[PDB]
């Protein structure tokens, strides 16, 4: 028997995701690594209680995370039923469908067939009746984006998601998901991009404004660019009393555009460090232009 | 075994909640006090058996009333299972999320998550399938209304409730909230404004116009402004006296004086309150000059 | 176990129900009387078999047909999973609400509380996932004709009703109806008014144009004007000629009534009753004979007139 | 326990069914015979196994196949259920309704209550939540096309159909039906004509032309007109069979091949009563192209056979 | 909604059947008539209630009663679950197996094949998960008593009944039964035999002794004759008249004194008595208002049936 | 929907099985062939729908029956569920455990693991809650007596055997297998030997007087000598004459010696077809042998070495 800490909610900083009035956390658990039948329970279990001991409410698997694929989900619902059984509506938890899950021809993409299927097998791996987001987890050049974002609305009208986002989605088909989820009376809530201080497709592309413009928020994939994350940008973290993760993760919150920031971890004690990147968040016109020579550099 | 007052409905007035055919007693019974795990369940069983047999037939609770937060549901649903399995469908049930339930940013607001996952909860607690009518709390400015509005539409379509109500809401945003939910051919059905002698932001504000405009119904909260209406507070006993009623009487008399409040809701920690309560309907009429010296006695007594 | 009768479609016409597919029998059963828990299951079972038998496919129901209220739809229900497991797709079962059926505000009228608590209440009285036409039972003047269009289209897409209809609804509100239901992708599919010989608001008021005119169907209750047509002696003396003439037709009195309404494509179905099972063959034979001649529609009348 | 053959998906050639993302193998396995209660279980299971194995991942079905009528049903319900418990999301599986299927007026056409009905009992005969495809079988004219589609339409919202389609219907119809079922937001998915060449009202009636126009797929059924495309109307068919050899073909697979030559057809419906017939068929994918000259050599000799 | 008259065990007599400690009412309702497919769901439910408020706890009933044959325990199962839901715990239902109930060679008699496969029959159509007392409802002299007793004490072991009897078993069967069942460990409950004035082959034979020395209850079946002594050579009508006349001398009808003759001694636990009519109930629990006769009297009525050859 | 013949109890002749009250048809349907995967269900419903036609109750399956093993079962249980759910208190349905089934030392033999489980999945198979009459289908050497009679013991105390029986068990095994039965007050129902006009070993070995001392029932498996009763052929030719002069095939012959008297409760015929029952149940048109025609058989039978 559990019982969470009942500080969990009083460092941690909470953002509007977009235009929505969902909060998500500024820093999110995903469970990319490290949740699959290849890492022992109880590691796992450690890692949860802590995360949501810090106050990250939001938990990021897809149908694929593991190894094998689809470990991760089933762990994380054995964990969820053992631990959280009184904490789930606590939860933000989010699943995806659209890399390579199962073989042949509806288990990849973007169709209805795999979206649904795939949906309701992440329901059952989980032990859930619905998951707080789905997203479609990557583009499909051979589906017209009409029957994923159909799928997608289906999923919420049937009760087994309650909103729905995108990931890897250039701005001009993100602008067009917007479009067909309005057709549905659903907003897009929220985007998943790879972005971090060494891989900025997403300012460039204008990725951010298109989110901004239609209200969907944003949530950092691979935040510390998986490890890179220069000696001179370690000395500029160091004189702003943070370790190079925090400097990592405090730049891509330190304005209104990111809503989220994926952190992932192998055991618990490497979760209290990414969340004092909230201790400080602000940087100067001068930090921002010298942290960008240096990486120009 | 239980058998309800077989002339229950006899004596109660009901009326229309605007312009839906949905007709609520004109006094229902809230659930904000003396329903939660510290009030014994013997005096709860007593007022609910003895509000239906009085004819109350609406019964008005939010996930948080108790303490602790839930309990009146957990023991309502206790009580509507023993004593009211074969009336169920005799009774308005309502439920609400908005205001802090449990802890964390997805307990309080007006956001999907919150709203969905504690509409389960709700129906959970009280082993139904379905309210009656199902409401937003209060206004959350962080919110869009779309979501909200959205929200509760899904709770419709789902069979989850039967009608959808807003609490606390100013006139600009009820009139938005009528709108939105009309996208989804859903007509809201009422409102809950906290509304007595003491308190007239409703009748100010122009609520009461934005209702009847949008044929939506009006139940008033504390209509007894928690107690006050049980120097200028003795002038206004007298003039109650002088009418043959109970301060709580004249108090609940002067809302339902005319068709712009459907109901009020009363509480009781007792079944012998109730029946004091319901006589307010013997009179309701009010004269110019009563309803002057009730203004009257409000400013001198800068109430 | 017991076996349909394999010639069961061989003789019954069946009618599209306005411009829907639905086909119903030219006569259905209604259930109003005779299925009570004052009534025998065994005189019910044997009704039910023998309609069937005949190729009669349409029982209409509405929760307070008994006595007491409920009742005929609890013994079909427990009839239909005895005698119909197998045959239950092969049947059109209707059911109502919106006269007087529990007490209190919420047990009459049209408001959506009472139709769909009424629906869920009929639906677990006859042990049905869905009902076939679920009817608003007549006019509640004090609930906006939205609220009630609603329900009913909240029945459809939750899957409880395939289809819906109206009863005992005027040609102005029955055309109101049309137009809510369309704006949720539904159309009305039948009416059901009281009609017969010596009752034709039906004509008069111009209801079976509106119908006709939206593809609704119509389905006649009281088609024997509740036994008129099987008092002052001008009452009874326009009654004999009446009579008399439905002897010259080879027909009772009962099948010229019946087969006077099925005249013609105006009338979808009409609703005969039964206590015993032979009452059903006799009126069924009301087929052979739908016919009617100019001079003979004008005698029918001149004798309603006189009498 | 059953494995399933580890390069099922190789040789397959998969196509896009009109303008959706749902990739049907070039040739479907249909149940229209040879799954009744008149056939024995192992046949049968050695079929569909077999036919999973060499990569067809549809199977389609219709609620009066058998004999006798829903036993086809039925039998892949119990196969599906021990052989494909793991595969069943790597499988689309239609029903239909339209025929006679149970007697009395609500056991045949296109109403909402034979449809409704029938789905369900289909989807119980067959132990399953929902069919990827669910088809209106044929025209009713006695039912306006607005009760067919919106029962579709009702079956995808309920969650018993991903997806919808047609079979039989005229080009006009077929558009219509696109408009209704757009009405609801749901694109109709495919068209099931039979189609093969000696009976072409799919070319010469423009079926092919609204289906591309309107972004739906198409499935042919008897594609070897029932056994004439197997080995003065015999000397036709035997100059079509030499054809077929001089290709390095059988004529079954000419016929195949024939309807599959460009990307308007997005499979054929094949049958098989035993194992070792969908290898031969399966096969038509190693020559799908046919010259100008071939084209009309093949409907030269129709003509002069009179094989419509 | 049903409430049940609370003063309704305040005039009721109960009696322990035999060394158990049930006690059954005096008088029991049997739905032998009246409860079939053939009689209407209402009176059956004003039967009922009325029986119930009369204080009449005990409803027996049985697989082939109706008609048709299992109609009495479908609509009895019906009334149950709409007007008994809080009281079946205040209620002693028997239901059994023996007579033709279902056709072939497993639908009547006394295998273990009938007995348990018509008791689960009985359980679904009542709605039950157990019967108070399951019976077997005659000697079938084809099946060895150890098949029938066997599957009797099956039935309480699975939890199915919780006691068990027999019906009709002569003297010498019913005292087999009970040393049957004593290897089992369970006491036979009750016998139920057809027993009334004109009817005493229970005496004769010597059952009542066979009951009592192995303390089993004993219910009276067809306790009026099946109308005889209610409201025929010549001999009979004249004696049926004098019997007539001493229950007037005793301020009784009849069927009270009829009823009051197989309780006056402590041997019989109860009887049966049926009703097409609640009002019909009534007038059969008075007979309790007297239980005594004289040595004089029970010559008397001897003497009539004797004179009247009544038997 | 399948009514069986409202005659099927008119003619089949009903046997007490042993001393017990059960009775079982004189002629039973064995499963052992023709009611597996290999098999079209169509013929397989014809065979059981005209089995209990003919008043025959009793079908006798076993865990191995098919091929492939199970399926017979399996195919047994469908169309127990779609045709006799209305008929199954009127069956009596037997399976068995002993024989090689599935593979590994918990799938053959007479240990408890093996009898326990393989009912569980006879049942799962079938579809049943239980069945009448559950059998060890042989002899295990190496399980001691004691653990095959007390999982035996144990399937009638949880409900999923009403009964219990034995199959191809020495005079000796038998016997002790009724004590050991005893011991749970449990009385051994039936035995079932293979025994036919050619194979006397139930005679010659006591096995009959056994049963009958313990009031066993027995029932003959390959009562036609898997086909043989349908030097040698000289004298299967006279024991044809002496059927033919009896008014019999050699099947009906066969099946009539078997029943010549109450010491066999029932014979197991099987068939692949439904008009193979209908001769085969004449047999019991004549049942009776006079001494010389007994006589006259075993001498055929000796002179033809036969055994």
């Amino acid at each position: 028997v559990w019982l969470a800490n009942p500080e969990r909610y009083g460092q941690m900083q909470y953002r509007y995701c977009g235009k929505s009035g969902l909060r998500l956390p500024a820093l999110s658990l995903g469970l990319w690594h490290n949740f699959g039948h290849v890492n022992a329970l109880e590691s796992q279990r450690a890692i949860l209680r802590k995360a949501f001991d810090l106050g990250i409410t939001h938990f990021d698997l897809a149908n694929n995370y593991g190894p094998p694929p689809g470990s991760a989900e089933e762990n994380f619902g054995r964990l969820l039923r053992e631990d959280f059984a009184a904490y789930r509506d606590e939860l933000i938890i989010s699943t995806k469908a659209g890399y390579d899950m199962w073989p042949g021809p509806y288990g990849s993409g973007g169709s209805r067939k795999y979206l649904l299927a795939s949906l309701d097998q992440s329901l059952k791996r989980m032990g859930l009746e619905y998951v707080d987001i789905f997203y479609s987890h990557r583009v499909d050049e051979n589906t017209p984006m009409e029957e994923t974002a159909s799928a997608l609305a289906h999923a919420v009208q049937s009760g087994k998601a309650l909103y729905v986002g995108i990931s890897s989605y250039s701005p001009e088909r993100t602008q067009k998901m917007v479009e067909l989820l309005r057709e549905w009376k659903i907003p897009l809530l929220i985007h998943q991009p790879s972005y971090n201080l060494l891989n900025r497709w997403v300012d460039k592309s204008g990725l951010l404004d298109t989110l901004q413009n239609n209200g969907v928020g944003c949530i950092a994939f691979t935040p510390l660019a998986q490890g890179l994350l220069l000696r001179l940008l370690n000395e500029m973290a160091q004189q702003r009393g943070q370790s190079m993760a925090q400097m990592a993760l405090s730049w891509l919150l330190k304005d209104d555009r990111v809503t989220s920031v994926l952190i992932g971890a192998s055991r618990a004690e490497q979760l209290e460090e990414n969340v004092q990147a909230l201790n400080n968040l602000t940087f100067s016109t001068k930090e921002l232009a010298q942290i960008d020579q240096h990486i120009a550099d």
